[PDB]
């Protein structure tokens, strides 16, 4: 029904939600920053956020720029937690003291649905920020949307 919203980040986390790190995420300046603690790897750190909009084989468009203070190159897409699943996002966040910028439209091959409940997880996106930079590092996104044909 309701995505995360065209921008998101540009003064709170929304519902990003980030495990395997330190206290909860941080932002304070229109970028969602979770703080990555060194060693993140074995169970693997990561964020979640449970709330898409995805139908069937639709378009869609994933914006966000993720920026490590480290050159880490985690995992990023998305896909649905709760039947009947399907990801449909697959590519490598990269990430460095630069900004990183992403603007692809893909095709989501799968169904977001938005219900919350006991067996039925809905799809979100998922985040493994384990198994990637060995010192300690970061990861700083802001602005992610992604809806099916928009203006341009």
């Amino acid at each position: 029904a309701s995505p995360i919203g065209e921008g998101t980040f540009d003064d709170g986390p929304e519902g990003w939600v980030a495990y395997g790190t330190d206290g909860p995420l941080d932002t304070s300046t229109g970028a969602l920053c979770v703080a990555v603690p060194a060693g993140s790897a074995q169970y693997g750190v990561g964020v979640v956020l449970n709330g898409v909009a995805i139908e069937e084989g639709t378009t869609y468009t994933l914006r966000y720029t993720a920026t490590a203070s480290t050159d880490v190159t985690v995992r990023a897409l998305v896909g649905q937690n709760g039947a009947p699943y399907g990801t449909v996002l697959d590519t490598s966040p990269a990430l460095t003291s630069e900004p990183r910028q992403v603007t692809e439209t893909f095709t989501a091959s799968a169904t977001y649905p938005a219900t919350p409940a006991a067996d039925d997880p809905e799809g979100q996106i998922a985040f493994q920020l384990g198994g990637f930079s060995a010192d300690a590092w970061t990861l700083c996104l802001d602005d992610v949307a992604l809806d099916s044909e928009v203006e341009l």
